[PDB]
């Protein structure tokens, strides 16, 4: 066929019940996030092709930068609340990878600040019931396909997008595979 299980996707071997339809894993520590973020704006241009009544669920995860990693969790399940994803994403990638000016909860804080977050509406955000079970969902549905890696792109619980079988040389080229799998995976 064109499109093979285990060259551009891989399937899994135990499917998972009721996930979101696109669901993308990513870490602020991940340099390939950054590019697939900042360079290739691989979620964009995925979204850009799906079909029709799809939604695009993408999660932050514990297993990289330890203690900062978590923190990180945290403050992405703060952005989905407040729905700033956007306003957030560039400057926590710049302020981990580029300018590492991130060490700490507070240097995660001041994102959303000069972002213009209030400081009241982002801690009590930050503490909020509402956030602890964003930060229990993120969790859970990297649990349920016991991840190691990212960046990951899962469709419908049961197929996993496979970066590593597409030509790299060209980037406008690699993007638009990887979206028109997504949405070959998508109607499957």
């Amino acid at each position: 066929a064109q499109y093979e299980d285990g060259k551009q996707y891989t399937t899994l071997e135990k499917p998972v019940a009721g996930a979101p339809q696109v669901l993308e894993f990513f870490s602020f520590f991940c340099p390939h996030c950054y590019q697939f973020e900042e360079v290739l704006h691989i979620s964009d241009n995925v979204k850009k092709k799906l079909p029709e009544g799809v939604k695009m669920t993408k999660y932050h995860v514990n297993f990289m930068g330890g203690d900062l990693g978590k923190d990180l969790t945290q403050a992405w399940a703060v952005a989905m609340a407040l729905g700033v994803e956007d306003k957030v994403t560039v400057p926590l990638f710049e302020g981990v990878q580029k300018t590492q000016t991130i060490r700490s909860a507070s240097d995660i804080r001041d994102v959303f600040i000069n972002a213009g977050i209030k400081g009241e509406e982002y801690d009590a955000a930050w503490n909020s019931f509402v956030v602890k079970s964003l930060v229990a969902q993120q969790e859970k549905a990297a649990a349920d396909v016991q991840l190691r890696g990212v960046p990951a792109m899962f469709v419908n619980g049961k197929y996993q997008l496979n970066p590593q079988g597409m030509d790299t040389s060209n980037m406008d080229v690699f993007v638009q595979q990887y979206a028109d799998t997504v949405k070959y995976l998508s109607e499957k």
